[PDB]
């Protein structure tokens, strides 16, 4: 076409036929030379304005920067004189092709514009992108093609292209030169990460990772030692880009329900909101689909070549280079493609988990009764984790089958009609693995729903865990929660049975077809024979099918988890927020609040608790809501709110609101930041507030001070302290409306009249301040500004002290009967070395002994199966040179593929045995790990509990116990395969041949060596994975712990960007691990290809000799144990880095113990018969690095005796009853009980004849008959005796569903006075002879204290009391009194005596009011 351009042809095919073949030198710089050059000017406009369009800061001129430059300038003068030179040499008489021309010209057009996007390029961040990169390696590997033929031109003979051919060299040269300088050097100040600074040359092989890995070797990496995520996915990014999808999608599902009432959005919503990410991968998948069956096509091209004696050298050399490019492109789109869909996985697994947390602050009250805070861990961690392996295996769904397909194709080239019955089973797996997909599904489901129920009940344990320790209902939770385990593992055994047979048919269908084809070739259509070489010819790789197959069945495994996992998010994300429309916000009204003919039920279809609600108050007001026990209080409290759900009404206020919940609810951290909560520090304001609400006192005892950390939900202090926390929290953010519901009731009275009139009273701190408040005491009623009796949700009366007190009434009777140490929680320890071989044995050992020696032996009993089936092709395949197309019979040939058949199917039986004990073998493995760590965990002393947040415990049983079930028993499964695979190839080469087996040692050596210097560095990116994933489930109990505190001050914004944060600091430390994985890969493989490429170069320069099937056998082989190798350092460091989840497990294990429940010394059956209780000097401390809470009490109790103490807040009060129950150990003293001492006999000897009822009311989920007895070793009959004599028989009768009614967490559904009672019920149960009584009066009013005091001193007459109390109202009825203080006991005697003698109890008496 353009042979007139150069005098030459395109090709004459003469010249490449010849052993020194050369390519037309015209033809090269024809298209050799426009193929690179068409790259720039067909793109270079869309890149040059790329970056401009994104223009950023102007681009310091790097020292390296102008290398690059002037030598591409060179480029520019080393091309312009050639240009001369044709026209100053050749341009009078001498022909002059159109080549002459062109050349220089378009290049120096060219280099022009690389100058142009070599210098815009600065601006941009990455300083050399893949477009120039490419071109040098595009160009230079193009340009390589004119070297050579200039050199055999100018070698052979010197000639006068020297003008033209020298110059060439120079400009090729620096080609070499540029890209060293451009593609690899990297540097720049800024982005603070590697990550988005580095050429592309060097961001394919990840050389910009050896930094975090060379840290590694030489010390234990750090959680600063780890570069913040670059900006493309960081949780702020991720959640407003996903949200915005989401909430599209969501309303047309919302919309779309609407039609089915009257008579399934989520996966749309990802696959919406991640376009690219997922094209990019699949473009980037068919590239690597094509390169796979470029590399076993270059083999036939070799094994040719090397068969044949004849063909010349040029196809040999050349066919070894392609072997080596052609396989080392693919390592580098591989694993650029992993890299992509991995960041996929952890890009969706930060919109779940942080989705998850925000709508768990806008959920509807309602549908919060069905998830909590042990459920929606479940969700945040499995559920999402499930939801992030998909997208490893995602894209097998097409990829896998277009592999099928086109291996099929080019099996069709042997076989025609015949194998239409071959697919026919391939084909019959598709119903077959269709039905055991829909019965592994729902077990599948009953495994989560069952997980659920176990978390939920456990979780719970945790939180309330002094109950436990109080009352000996360690076995009854110990024998539920297990009870649960079983129903699980029973559900999780079926689910891995059902996956040996999905793993069992795929390995046995590539075996079937073969057998099948085969028979029909010959059942139908016999005429030919194929002379035997169906043998190897046909199946040389009809094999490589497997790896397709060998990737599926697991694969299928994971998306059925996937799409079970997915299909809660969607009922947890769906679930209907609470509506605020009811409540009319206003900003401009006249009054405070108004309600205007209100009601509210707590659930949808149900009697509201508010009825015909109409009241208002001014703009400032003090108006105290009073009334009997659940009769509505804190109720409208939280109406206000927007947490209950209107019915005919509406609600109005203006301004904003401060909230004080009955339950007090405090953060974890100093006491500034509880007080502070958030906002900005002043010290002014602060001093008058810790002042005003008194807390100096409370300041004095605590170690720290103002800085002493505090305990998850208040663990250090108790009662009244946490409450002055609460009310402070209110006054100092300086609200417009205060919302007080019952603030003081913890506080004694002293204090409680100093808190009002400096705090609430009319000259206090609010003084123009609306301020509702839910007092259960008479004390303050004459300074209200006015008053609210309701009862059972309606205004019986409303009006002033006075005005009120003028009617006779309920009122009017009401007031008659009136009248430094400082640090708990500590850093988790992180083990640095290494896993120690210990923990591997205490696994094994768990799995039957019996069992691994078995399971070891069906797979290396499998292997010879393997070995005996290719062993048995080389004895078949030698069938056709020793026989002939006519003496080759077929009734006695039949034979050899009736023994691969059988043979076949013996592989694929024992696979299946060898998979099915490992079933056995791991289920009841996880099952005794699980039975330990609970059976521990529930012994620790509280010490522990108090120190440890509960985040931590938490984890290690939904994180890690969960790897132990789905991730490492499937590892394990690999790893075995996989050795034994390297075993079964070793032993064919030596059998083949006697010791060139060596060329292992090598090679494993090179392995081994990396694996070694890589394992270091994944192993502490994953104890860091889950050692920054504790505060996430902390945190997040945290809020849900104290939901409507937060809604109060509306700060839900400033917690998001906590949890937004949290998971920003996980994300840093396992995306720094798959990336940390792709290293390996390529700093792997490119060892495995050059060791292939090095192995094919051998064999042409000895090609003379060496010659024969041998090329083939070693050739197929070392592209083998490469292949096993590589997968075996990755399996054998995916090993040793999930095994890092049972070390944790096996971590709490072995944390120490109380003393044993129930020792030798077994006390006398009726051992508790009197009461003594006597007191020796006795001395206590809470943790061994602490002061003497309690220093030295002696003191002694008398049978029967009705004792109380009394005492300033903080005084060893609460204590005091801790140490009955040896909850703490003996620091100094002893106690003896009836006569016999406490420390010598067993916890559940003593805590069962003890009864106490703590000052918090803690519940636990489910009926009232199990939190009064979980046991159940109580009649029906019994307990309404019990709940009678506590006063709560009449709210329980109301209540339809009354004794099986069902309790929400921590008693959410009943009211904390409810709480208080129903926590008394438990202890007319016991019955016990002694009997102790912790703030039991706090939530709950006079008529009722009185009550329930008759009872406990009428039906009470024959156990020992001790009463701890505050107020002074029930004391005097004690027989004797104790006071103490800073641990030492003052005062002993009858209330009558110490009020004869002045002294501490005197003044306590007149301040006491009496
Ligand atoms: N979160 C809840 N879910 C369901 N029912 C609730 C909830 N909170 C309270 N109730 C019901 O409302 C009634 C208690 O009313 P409310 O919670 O207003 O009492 P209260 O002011 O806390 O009482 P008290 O003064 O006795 O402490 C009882 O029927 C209780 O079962
Ligand atoms: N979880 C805890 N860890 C360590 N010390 C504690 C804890 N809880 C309370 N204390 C100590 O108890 C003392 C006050 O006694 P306390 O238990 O509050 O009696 P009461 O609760 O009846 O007032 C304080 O000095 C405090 O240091
Ligand atoms: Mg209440």
């Amino acid at each position: 076409m353009l042979e007139k351009f150069c005098n030459s042809t395109f090709w004459n095919s003469s010249f490449l036929d010849s052993p020194e073949a050369d390519l037309p030198l015209c033809f090269e710089q024809t298209v050799l030379v426009w193929i690179p050059l068409g790259y720039l000017w067909l793109l270079a406009p869309w890149q040059l304005l790329h970056v401009y369009k994104s223009r950023t800061k102007r681009s310091s001129t790097t020292k390296l920067y102008l290398a690059k430059q002037v030598f591409v300038g060179f480029l520019l003068i080393l091309a312009a004189i050639e240009l001369a030179l044709v026209l100053t040499e050749d341009s009078g008489q001498a022909t002059v092709p159109a080549v002459r021309y062109t050349n220089p010209s378009l290049y120096l057009g060219t280099w022009l514009l690389v100058l142009l996007i070599q210098y815009s390029r600065q601006w941009c961040v990455q300083k050399n992108s893949w477009f120039l990169s490419l071109f040098w390696i595009l160009s230079i590997l193009c340009g390589t093609f004119q070297f050579q033929t200039l050199i055999r031109t100018l070698l052979q003979g010197d000639n006068s292209n020297l003008a033209y051919s020298c110059l060439f060299f120079i400009s090729y040269g620096f080609q070499i030169l540029i890209l060293i300088f451009s593609a690899f050097s990297e540097n720049n100040e800024s982005s603070n990460n590697p990550s988005s600074i580095a050429s592309f040359l060097s961001s394919i092989t990840y050389s910009w990772y050896d930094s975090i890995i060379l840290k590694g070797y030489k010390r234990p990496l750090t959680l600063e030692d780890v570069w913040e995520v670059d900006e493309e996915m960081k949780t702020k990014t991720l959640v407003s880009k996903f949200e915005t999808h989401m909430k599209r999608e969501l309303q047309k599902a919302r919309r779309a329900l609407q039609r089915r009432q009257e008579k399934s959005w989520l996966m749309k919503a990802l696959f919406k909101t991640f376009y690219m990410v997922l094209l990019k991968s699949f473009l980037l998948k068919l590239v690597n689909d094509i390169f796979t069956f470029v590399s076993p096509q270059l083999l036939k091209l070799l094994i040719s070549f090397a068969s044949d004696r004849d063909t010349y050298l040029w196809i040999g050399y050349l066919c070894a280079i392609l072997l080596f490019t052609a396989a080392l492109i693919q390592s580098f789109c591989l694993q650029c493609y992993f890299q992509l869909c991995f960041k996929l996985g952890v890009k969706v697994r930060t919109a779940i988990m942080a989705s998850v947390y925000k709508k768990a602050l806008t959920l509807s009250n309602l549908a919060r009764k069905e998830y909590t805070v042990g459920e929606t861990v479940n969700l945040m961690s499995v559920d999402a984790q499930k939801l992030m392996d998909v997208t490893n295996f995602m894209h097998m769904l097409w990829s896998s089958v277009l592999q099928i397909v086109l291996s099929i194709f080019f099996l069709w080239r042997e076989l025609g009609p015949s194998v239409l019955a071959g697919v026919g089973v391939m084909v019959l797996v598709i119903p077959i693995n269709a039905i055991l997909s829909t019965k592994s599904k729902t077990i599948q489901v009953k495994n989560m729903k069952n997980k659920d129920k176990r978390l939920k009940i456990m979780n719970e344990i945790l939180s309330g865990i002094k109950i436990l320790k109080y009352f000996a209902w360690e076995p009854s939770f110990r024998d539920q929660v297990q009870n649960l385990r079983k129903k699980e593992l029973k559900n999780l055994l079926a689910f891995s049975q059902l996956q040996c047979v999905v793993i069992f048919v795929f390995q046995l269908t590539p075996v079937l077809v073969s057998v099948v084809t085969f028979s029909v070739y010959v059942l139908v259509d016999s005429n030919n024979i194929l002379d035997a070489q169906k043998a190897f010819t046909s199946i040389t790789l009809f094999n490589i099918l497997r790896f397709p197959l060998s990737m599926l069945p697991m694969m299928i495994s994971s998306m059925l988890q996937a799409s079970v996992s997915t299909e809660r998010l969607e009922k947890y994300l769906g679930g209907d927020d609470l509506d605020t429309s009811a409540i009319r916000h206003d900003c401009n009204f006249d009054k405070a609040m108004q309600f205007s003919e209100a009601s509210f039920t707590w659930e949808h279809d149900s009697e509201a608790t508010v009825r015909d609600v109409n009241l208002d108050i001014m703009a400032g007001q003090l108006v105290a809501v009073i009334g009997p026990v659940g009769s509505g209080k804190s109720s409208l409290i939280s109406a206000m709110l927007g947490e209950m759900e209107n019915v005919h009404g509406h609600i109005t206020i203006k301004g904003t609101t401060a909230y004080v919940p009955q339950q007090s609810w405090i953060q974890n951290g100093t006491i500034k930041d509880n007080i502070l909560f958030g906002t900005e520090f002043n010290e002014k304001r602060y001093q008058q507030v810790l002042e005003a609400c008194a807390l100096l006192p409370d300041l004095e005892m605590l170690p720290g001070g103002d800085l002493a950390e505090i305990g998850e939900k208040g663990i250090n202090l108790s009662g009244g302290q946490k409450q002055r926390i609460s009310l402070a929290r209110a006054t100092y953010q300086n609200l417009d409306i205060y919302l007080l519901d019952d603030p003081l009731s913890a506080v004694d009275a002293h204090v409680g009249k100093h808190i009002f009139n400096k705090v609430l009273g009319p000259n206090g701190l609010l003084k123009g301040k609306t301020r509702l408040l839910v007092t259960h005491s008479m004390h303050f009623l004459p300074q209200v500004d006015e008053i609210v009796v309701l009862g059972n949700g309606t205004i019986v009366e409303k009006g002033s002290y006075s005005a009120l007190l003028a009617k006779k009434g309920e009122f009017a009777k009401n007031l008659k009967t009136f009248l430094k140490g400082q640090k708990l929680i500590k850093k988790e320890f992180i083990e640095t070395g290494k896993v120690k071989f210990s923990i591997y044995l205490e696994y094994l050992q768990a799995i039957g002994l019996f069992s691994i020696f078995f399971i070891i032996l069906a797979f290396v009993m499998n292997s010879v199966a393997f070995i005996g089936s290719n062993l048995w092709l080389s004895a078949w395949t030698s069938d056709s040179k020793i026989f002939n197309s006519t003496d080759y019979p077929a009734s006695q040939r039949d034979m050899r593929v009736g023994v691969y058949g059988a043979l076949g199917l013996a592989q694929g039986i024992f696979v299946f045995i060898a998979h099915f004990w490992s079933a056995f073998g791991f289920v009841h493995a996880s099952n005794i790990l699980h039975k330990q760590l609970l059976n521990n965990i529930l012994r620790a002393p509280m010490r522990f509990f108090d120190t440890t947040p509960t985040g931590r415990i938490v984890n290690r049983f939904a994180g890690d116990i969960s790897t132990v079930d789905d991730t490492l028993p499937q590892s394990l499964r690999s790893w075995i395969t996989c050795f034994l695979g390297i075993i079964s190839t070793l032993v064919m080469i030596c059998m083949a041949t006697p010791v060139f087996t060596i060329i292992v040692i090598p090679l494993g050596i090179i392995y081994v060596s990396v694996q070694m210097f890589y394992v270091s560095t994944s192993r502490q990116l994953r104890r860091l994975d889950s050692v920054t994933r504790s505060p996430i489930y902390s945190h997040f109990s945290e809020t849900v712990s104290g939901l409507p505190v937060i809604r109060a001050f509306e700060h839900q914004q400033r917690f998001l960007k906590h949890n937004e944060v949290r998971i920003d600091t996980n994300q840093k430390c396992v995306f720094s691990w798959i990336t940390s994985n792709r290293w390996l890969a390529i700093r792997l493989e490119l060892v495995g290809n050059l060791t292939v490429f090095f192995s094919a170069l051998m064999m042409v320069i000895y090609r003379d000799t060496l010659s024969g099937d041998t090329v083939g056998f070693v050739l197929s082989n070392a592209l083998n144990i490469t292949q096993t190798l590589n997968w075996l350092v990755r399996m054998t460091s995916e090993i040793e880095t999930n095994i890092v989840a049972v070390e944790r497990i096996t971590e709490y294990t072995k944390v120490e113990n109380e003393a044993p429940w129930v020792t030798d010394k077994r006390p006398p059956p009726d051992w508790p018969s009197k009461g003594k209780i006597q007191f020796n000097n006795y001395q206590v401390r809470y943790r061994p690095e602490l002061d003497l809470v309690l220093r030295g009490i002696t003191c002694d109790i008398g049978s029967m005796e009705k004792i109380g103490v009394v005492g300033r807040t903080g005084a060893g009060k609460s204590s005091l009853t801790n140490c009955l129950f040896r909850i703490l150990e003996a620091a100094g003293g002893q106690i003896i009980i009836d006569g016999v001492d406490i420390a010598s006999i067993g916890l559940h000897d003593l805590r069962e004849k003890l009864t106490i009822i703590p000052q918090d009311p803690i519940l636990f989920s489910g009926s009232l008959r199990m939190n009064l007895d979980p046991f159940n070793n109580y009649s029906d009959e019994e307990i309404w005796k019990a709940l009678e004599l506590a006063h709560l028989k009449s709210f329980v009768a109301s209540l339809q569903l009354g004794l099986s009614h069902e309790v929400t967490e921590a008693g959410g559904n009943l009211s904390i006075g409810q709480r208080q009672l129903l926590c008394l019920g438990r202890a007319l149960l016991r019955k016990s002879k002694i009997l102790v009584l912790d703030e039991a009066t706090a939530a709950v009013d006079l008529e009722t204290d009185n009550l329930i005091q008759t009872t406990i001193q009428n039906e009470f007459a024959h156990c020992t009391v001790i009463t701890i109390a505050h107020r002074l109202h029930t004391i005097m009825d004690s027989d004797k009194v104790m006071v103490l203080d800073n641990g030492k006991i003052i005062e002993c005697g009858s209330p009558e005596e110490l009020l004869q003698i002045p002294g501490p109890f005197y003044f306590m008496a007149k301040e006491a009011g009496i």
